[PDB]
């Protein structure tokens, strides 16, 4: 999951130590292209602000105001018979109920919530 | 997801028409190895009983007594720094909260619930 990697990244950025992306990948023990990518997305989602002429970036807001769900989206990625299709629709909506559930927890926790 | 495929399969079996696995794959428009596999698992999970000398199989219980979660399980499949690991643990448990959530909806619906 990219969520986890996005979380480690954000955690370290929490400390706000002008930590470069490289160091983060090292510290996170992950490829630094992934890290930079994750970081462009997070910024694209305005979760992270950057201040060129300064390595890395930093939280646009406070960790207590950053939901995991909020993080998720930012890094978020037969049959033919008529009967089959029908059922398909049933299925389709259920997966939306479970989906909303998944999504509802992620909105319950905060970045701060994990950092402890 | 194998859950969906497992659901289509169970739905048709609902009708209990001595439907062979082949026909099911046809009807479901999926490979018949997958179907048979899914069907061995479902039986292994005693969701489906079989009566050799009869194509296909059938529900061991009533559709209203078959939770999707119940179906799910049957077909259910760095860092080095000390800080990283810590966070890992935080993450680990959260994913268990979301997980339980996912799992809690699947237990709310029934096979019958989708068949309508």
């Amino acid at each position: 999951s990219r969520l986890a990697v996005a979380i480690h990244i954000l955690s370290l950025i929490s400390m706000d130590e002008k930590t470069s992306s490289e160091i983060i990948a090292d510290s996170v023990n992950t490829n630094p292209v992934v890290v930079r990518r994750m970081i462009s997305l997070l910024k694209k989602a305005d979760i992270l602000t950057s201040r060129a002429g300064v390595p890395g970036a930093s939280l646009k807001k406070d960790p207590a105001d950053i939901s995991l769900l909020e993080v998720y989206r930012a890094v978020q990625k037969n049959p033919k018979c008529p009967v089959g299709k029908k059922i398909q629709n049933a299925l389709d909506e259920t997966f939306e109920s479970v989906q909303r559930a998944m999504e509802n927890e992620l909105a319950s926790k905060s970045l701060k919530d994990v950092m402890n």
